[PDB]
């Protein structure tokens, strides 16, 4: 060990190899000592024990910083000569060499061979290589301008993206080959000792906390002998338990942490001071004393529960030892990073020889993005295929299935998170409803089953023969131009063209065709679009919580002052210009708008119960959509910033055309100022070309902006205009005829910040329904869905919010009152109630959605309320309402979530790298690794549903089985920063069978799921050469 030379100066040799230490750091003892690298000469390092740290600097009991190596609680550390800065993630000079401190709490933890600064890389087959400044190759582990990094000894390649073992340290290198310290290895006890703590046998009862034969951090096992009341070895009975960390560390960090933990928990008596830098041998050596006072103990507990206490629970409020060790905790997952969108990111599964039952021939992503919460199915999968058809069956007969009750099923589907699943499920359910609708025969069949999804013009496999509708950029260019305080908002131009990434979807300016533009979509709000996080930031600020977690109360006290701040002229967290963006969305042309539940309802009060300041002018303007609204459109912006938007009434599809007796009294026009300091002159006029059809006419007003809001007019009496003999209304800073409000005149208000009136033409009858019904001509362009008068006769319903509060009773449950309430829907002209997924919230707690319950989160997914109540009420109460929604003639939307499923508690193994949205692999010292995931579960109902319909469904609609060529849109993005571009690529979906069911999910049917949080290590391995321990 330590010996003494003939000049009587002190040297080390280790007491495993009896190698000699030169230029490197032992613990002896309680000393730290350093031999030098030349002659191996020993110095004494003096422990730094009474002090602090501070401002990153430390100092000592004199209130002074320290300089240079320390010797600090048995770490090393080192701070500038100069400055006195602690180093972190860097080298430092001592005895002429270099050493390098963790970027963590800066401990030394090994040599670098040099330091270099002036040289470059090059390329030489393939590989990256650095070259010195005399051009030589540069080998092992180096700093290169104060990155650490690594090259193949034999070749000098630089390692990227692996973990590499260098002296007897773990590091990882990203894929910009830049390095990190995980961990130091073990050297190895070969002792009789340990040779009896080996495991009576590797029989699956010798060992328990195991998963799929796997051992964990948790794993006790039964030794082939005990050290009974630490003095009599016998042999172990069947009986005899122990932990597998009392006699086994996966590295020396850890038995380093383990031994010390036991001193502090007076289990270990020494004055030895345990360190990264003490010898090997003294370590298990110390190990074995505690085991000693580990079964002494034991005898005197008669029992091991206070060892299960002691390791593997939390303790005086700290978390548990197993879980303060870095491979076995979340520092060494890597959470977090640009790409983890939700729960500080992902697992992507793979394969492996040993886990055969989570192996995987599919996990391919299929689309732009895969992950984004909770265990991401894999609907690549064909099992999975056929599980969505059945699922979706499901669903489209719900009641039919529930109850023998034929008009209570879904009509239609929004498709979740379209971008995020697999473009085969995507064709394939598109292949459903063709199939049992023949929504592609005509636009009779297509506009009775009207679906959307979750993107714009990115979601290829539904543009390409336009099966679901699209979302619009309307959204976006009012978020620009009309949201804003005043003073950050953008001109109206934008508002002109309604385009995608450059892509045209609809242009306003002169729109006079039909079957020309994408079917879409046009909003401002959803449930997730533009309101969680507005009305996140009122709770965070009125309590104090995160936006994803928080109590019912702290949500109430949130949402009172989210509303305060909605019914005020001066908003900080509420869209300005609700009203007006309604009018835009409720008057263009080539749309399908949906409105918003919590832009006409307050989540302070329950369902329906309270109605929100813009009430009454979205009313007004559903109401004149439905009543006037049709024929062709013109927009433009004046000179003074005001958008003028026209309809001309049905028959008319430019200013020029006379139209038919229909017109006369059709048609409207729309004005717009998002500027409240607006004010024209004496001189100025503001002119509406309501067309050649609206000569001499009489106009009455809709929507007239007041100083305190918005007048609305639902009938003729109302103040009026005419046009002139060109049919050009005109406007001014005047009143029209001596009536209040007819002026034009920037307001600020708590419903306009800028201005805003509606014009229709008088004379309708009580009657006049400006919409056009669909034809049963028959289809040949290849396109399900058409944008013309008939496709915009629609108007969806997005039927609630995440914030509404729990029912206290039965008649406040939401599905309860949709159903009382279906008529008003259908008199505001309603087609289609997109309702609230309406599966079983899993209550985990762990995103948003199953903190509200809002059914976007949930186990088991053909669970939509029965016994007891999801959030919106039972499956009685579903069916319900339903049949109101379908009795008031409304289509009725399933929500339709084919991306994850939550909370599943039955554990496998499997394989696991981290990886972004993306499908990215992300570069993190996680690496890849076995990982223990919470993937087996489901519930009650999908045990009795699922699968159940396939063989029906195959003697029905065969086609659906069969594998398919198909093609898609694929949008690229141009990194020269133009815009992205449309290529047309090709599919090739699999058949699938009919006689698999996924009565409960498992990881061989997932993608990944969101980090656990178990650590890169918590599945037991041999760091050293990288072997899984596994059991018969
Ligand atoms: O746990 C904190 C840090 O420990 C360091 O030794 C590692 O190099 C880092 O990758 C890690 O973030
Ligand atoms: O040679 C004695 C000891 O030297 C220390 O510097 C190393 O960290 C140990 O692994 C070794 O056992
Ligand atoms: O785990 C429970 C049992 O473990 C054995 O190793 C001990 O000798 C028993 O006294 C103890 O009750
Ligand atoms: O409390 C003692 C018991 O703890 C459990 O957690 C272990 O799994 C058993 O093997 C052990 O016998
Ligand atoms: O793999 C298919 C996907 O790849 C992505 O690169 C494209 O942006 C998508 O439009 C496409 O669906
Ligand atoms: O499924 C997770 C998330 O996906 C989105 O597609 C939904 O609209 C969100 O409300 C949801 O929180
Ligand atoms: O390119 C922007 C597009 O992105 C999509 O995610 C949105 O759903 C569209 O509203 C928008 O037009
Ligand atoms: O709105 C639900 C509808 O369901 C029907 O079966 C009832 O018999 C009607 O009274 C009712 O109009
Ligand atoms: O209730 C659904 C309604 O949707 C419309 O778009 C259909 O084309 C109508 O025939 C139907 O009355
Ligand atoms: O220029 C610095 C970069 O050059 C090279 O591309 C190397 O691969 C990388 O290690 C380094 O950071
Ligand atoms: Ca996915």
């Amino acid at each position: 060990g330590l010996r003494q030379d003939s000049n009587g100066k002190l040297r080390y040799f280790d007491l495993t190899t009896g190698i000699q230490a030169k230029g490197q750091f032992v613990t002896i003892g309680q000393e730290t000592y350093y031999f030098s690298k030349d002659h191996g000469d020993a110095q004494l390092l003096p422990m730094v024990t009474e002090g602090h740290y501070g401002t990153w600097v430390y100092r000592d009991q004199n209130n002074t910083i320290l300089k240079g190596l320390q010797n600090i609680n048995g770490t090393l550390q080192f701070f500038d000569p100069y400055t006195g800065e602690q180093l972190k993630g860097g080298v430092a000079k001592y005895d002429d060499k270099l050493f390098y401190f963790e970027s963590g709490k800066g401990n030394l933890v090994s040599t670098v061979a040099g330091d270099y600064q002036d040289g470059h890389y090059i390329s030489q087959d393939g590989q990256t290589r650095y070259a010195d400044k005399q051009n030589q190759l540069v080998k092992g582990l180096v700093t290169v301008n104060g990155a650490l990094q690594y090259f193949d000894n034999a070749t000098g390649n630089q390692i990227k993206n692996q973990q590499v073992i260098v002296d007897g340290k773990t590091y990882y290198f990203d894929d910009k080959g830049n390095g990190e310290y995980l961990f130091t290895n073990t050297l190895d006890s070969t002792n009789a000792f340990s040779t009896k703590n080996v495991a009576f046998n590797h029989d699956s009862s010798s060992f328990d906390h195991t998963v799929d034969g796997f051992l964990t951090a948790d794993t006790w096992y039964r030794p082939k002998s005990i050290l009974a009341n630490g003095t009599t070895w016998r042999d172990s009975t069947d009986k005899d338990m122990r932990p597998l960390i009392t006699v086994w560390w996966p590295n020396k960090n850890v038995q380093v942490n383990y031994l010390n933990f036991m001193k502090a928990n007076g289990l270990l008596t020494t004055a030895a001071q345990y360190t990264l830098h003490s010898d090997q041998y003294d370590l298990n050596q110390a190990a074995q004393d505690v085991q000693v006072a580990i079964e002494r103990r034991i005898a005197s507990e008669h029992g091991t529960d206070w060892l299960q206490k002691l390791l593997f629970e939390s303790q005086n409020n700290n978390p548990s030892f197993v879980k303060q060790q870095f491979i076995w905790n979340k520092d060494s997952e890597y959470h977090g990073g640009g790409d983890a969108w939700f729960q500080g990111g992902y697992l992507k599964y793979g394969n492996n020889p040993l886990t055969p039952t989570t192996n995987s021939d599919y996990r391919q992503p299929g689309n732009a993005f895969d992950f984004l919460l909770a265990n991401d199915v894999d609907n690549s999968n064909p099992v999975v295929q056929a599980e969505n058809l059945n699922w979706l069956h499901y669903l489209m007969n719900f009641g039919t299935i529930t109850a023998g009750q034929d008009d209570a099923n879904f009509d239609s589907i929004r498709i979740d998170a379209v971008d995020f699943i697999h473009n085969d499920t995507i064709q394939r359910t598109y292949d459903y409803l063709r199939d049992a609708y023949q929504v592609q025969q005509s636009e009779a069949k297509a506009n009775q089953h009207i679906s959307l999804v979750e993107a714009g013009l990115d979601a290829g496999t539904s543009t390409i023969h336009n099966d679901a509708l699209i979302e619009s950029n309307l959204r976006e260019a009012a978020t620009l131009s009309l949201t804003n305080e005043p003073g950050k908002n953008k001109p109206l131009t934008n508002m002109l063209q309604d385009v995608d990434g450059g892509t045209l979807i609809t242009d306003h300016t002169q729109n006079s065709t039909e079957n020309q533009a994408t079917p879409n979509y046009s909003i401002i709000h959803a449930h997730d679009k533009g309101v969680q996080e507005k009305v996140g930031a009122a709770i965070t600020d009125a309590t104090g919580a995160d936006w994803t977690n928080f109590t019912d109360e702290q949500l109430k006290a949130g949402l009172e002052l989210f509303y305060k701040d909605q019914r005020a002229t001066n908003k900080k967290y509420n869209s300005y210009n609700i009203p007006s963006i309604y009018a835009l969305m409720l008057t263009n042309k080539d749309t399908v708008p949906r409105m918003y539940y919590g832009d006409m309802y307050q989540d302070d009060g329950q369902y329906m119960a309270n109605k929100s300041i813009y009430y009454d002018a979205l009313v007004s303007l559903m109401t004149a959509r439905k009543s006037y609204v049709s024929g062709g459109q013109t927009m433009s912006v004046d000179n003074h910033g005001l958008l003028k938007s026209v309809r001309f009434g049905k028959d008319a599809m430019t200013a020029n055309d006379l139209g038919t007796s229909a017109t006369r009294t059709e048609g409207l026009g729309v004005i717009i100022g998002n500027d409240p300091k607006l004010q024209l002159n004496d001189s100025d006029k503001v002119t509406l070309d309501m067309g050649a059809a609206h000569k001499n006419q009489k106009y009455r007003a809709v929507i007239l902006t007041t100083r305190d809001g918005l007048a609305t007019f639902n009938s003729d009496q109302a103040p009026t205009a005419w046009t002139n003999d060109q049919g050009t209304l005109t406007f001014s800073n005047q009143e029209i005829n001596g009536q209040d409000n007819t002026q034009i005149r920037g307001v600020a208000n708590p419903q306009v910040s800028g201005y805003l009136a509606v014009w229709v033409p008088v004379g309708a009858s009580d009657n006049q329904d400006a919409r056009t019904a669909a034809t049963t001509t028959e289809n040949h362009d290849g396109k399900v869905l058409h944008s013309n008068a008939a496709l915009d006769s629609n108007l969806i319903y997005e039927g609630f919010s995440n914030f509404q509060p729990k029912a206290t009773t039965h008649d406040e449950l939401t599905n309860v009152v949709i159903a009382k309430n279906a008529d008003v829907f259908n008199n505001w002209g309603i087609t289609s109630f997109e309702m609230a997924p309406q599966y079983r919230s899993s209550g985990d707690h762990t995103f948003l959605d199953s903190t509200i319950d809002n059914g976007y989160a949930f186990t088991d997914r053909y669970d939509l309320g029965f016994n007891t109540p999801t959030k919106y009420g039972t499956d009685g109460d579903l069916r319900a309402t339903i049949q109101a929604l379908h009795h008031a003639n409304m289509q009725v939307m399933a929500d339709v979530v084919d991306n994850q499923v939550y909370n599943l508690p039955g554990k496998e193994v499997v394989s696991a790298t981290r990886a972004g949205v993306y499908g990215n692999d992300d570069a993190t010292g996680f690496g890849t690794q076995l990982y223990v995931t919470n993937s087996v579960g489901g519930g009650q109902y999908q045990e009795k549903y699922a699968g159940q319909y396939l063989e029906a469904l195959k003697a029905k609609y065969p086609d659906l089985f069969e594998g398919k060529a198909y093609d898609y849109w694929y949008k690229n993005y141009a990194n020269d920063g133009s815009n992205p571009y449309y290529t047309l690529s090709h599919g090739d979906r699999e058949s699938i069978p009919a006689d698999v069911a996924i009565k409960q999910w498992s990881a061989k049917y997932m993608n990944g799921t969101n980090v656990l949080g178990n650590g890169m290590g918590y599945v037991l391995k041999d760091w050293h050469n990288g072997q899984y321990f596994k059991l018969d």
